[PDB]
């Protein structure tokens, strides 16, 4: 059965008799998902227009999605807009006003997600805890969020997670593009990251979840970002980042630090004192290159007593800025 929805209510009443399932210029009522879960599988879900969402203070999720064997796509044009500058304060989920998370991927699993355009997230944007799961052609324009106090507006947050694949992303935003806190069999190719804080493993720590394991991100670009490559793990956590692979990144305009892997993160500001308790291993860096500002560190390595070991780093040449007189623990092959 094929259905055509202009409100949330008609959607959510009748979602699992529907096959496929348009929607089309939805205004999502405030403090309300758009509530796609439960969906039966083989669904397929069509956004048209563009999807709007009243303002409360509340944390979302705006939207989520979950079932088995579900095909979601935006239609040409289509814009999920959260017009989130009626919440930005500069403070993100750190404080002033409660903000609500976008879009919840928990339990889409053996799916897809494609030509998905979202505008101004309140703050952080795509929440994926999900098997086998493609994120393909999505676009996140939280630009505004330059000049209007944009804040925490990642991209993609990932947990939890087998199987992810994200191709051909183009993100400007005020986070990280991509941030893996835990998961397993996970690709990011093709991207485009301008304006965040770069391509993350991490923070990995901390929660239920602190196994990362078999990652690649490549073939992407990096630019006007406060950092390229990041590897970040929690302060005192325990946990495991192995088989980590950057290929292919090429980063510029970077303002803080174009590879930065340090095991003293915390969410307020760095201890700058590493622990062993996360230890990454396996991590190769091939191809990682491109520049940063006059400013910035080119590569800084904050590694705890043992807890870096067996990286393979080849064809890594980042040039401007200064070199960092900081970098702690840092295994062989690899320098700062």
């Amino acid at each position: 059965a094929s259905c055509t929805f202009t409100d949330a209510a008609s959607a959510m009443a009748s979602k699992t008799a529907c096959s496929t399932i348009t929607l089309n210029n939805i205004a999502v009522p405030a403090g309300t998902t758009l509530d796609l879960t439960g969906l039966t599988s083989g669904t397929r879900v069509i956004f048209e227009g563009t999807t709007t969402f009243g303002y409360q203070e509340w944390s979302g999720p705006l939207v989520s999605i979950s079932g088995t064997d579900i095909t979601v796509q935006g239609a040409s044009g289509s814009v999920l807009d959260g017009d989130g500058a009626r919440w930005w304060d500069g403070q993100g989920s750190n404080g002033g006003k409660t903000k609500p998370k976008f879009f919840y991927a928990h339990s889409l699993d053996s799916s897809s997600i494609t030509g998905i355009t979202i505008k101004n997230s309140p703050v952080q944007v795509f929440s994926i805890q999900s098997n086998n799961l493609s994120l393909t052609d999505i676009t996140v324009d939280d630009a505004d969020g330059d000049t209007q106090g944009g804040h925490n507006t990642d991209a993609f947050d990932i947990g939890s997670s087998t199987y992810i694949t994200i191709t051909n992303a183009n993100v400007h935003n005020q986070d990280d593009c991509i941030a893996v806190n835990s998961g397993e069999n996970i690709i990011f190719t093709g991207g485009t990251c301008t304006g965040g804080h770069g391509l993350s493993i991490g923070s990995v720590g901390g929660r239920s979840d602190n196994t990362v394991k078999n990652v690649t991100i490549e073939h992407s670009t990096v630019t006007n970002s406060q950092n390229g490559v990041r590897i970040k793990t929690v302060y005192g956590a325990t946990g495991s980042v192995s088989e980590v692979t950057y290929s292919n990144i090429q980063m510029s305009g970077i303002t803080n630090y174009g590879i930065v892997i340090e095991q003293d993160y915390e969410n307020g500001s760095p201890t700058g004192t590493p622990t062993n308790g996360v230890p990454i291993t396996d991590l190769t860096l091939n191809c990682v290159t491109g520049s940063v500002s006059s400013g910035a560190t080119e590569i800084y390595i904050l590694c705890g007593s043992g807890s870096c070991s067996s990286w393979t780093w080849t064809c890594v040449s980042i040039t401007g800025g200064s070199k960092s007189t900081k970098c702690e623990n840092v295994p062989s092959g690899v320098s700062c």
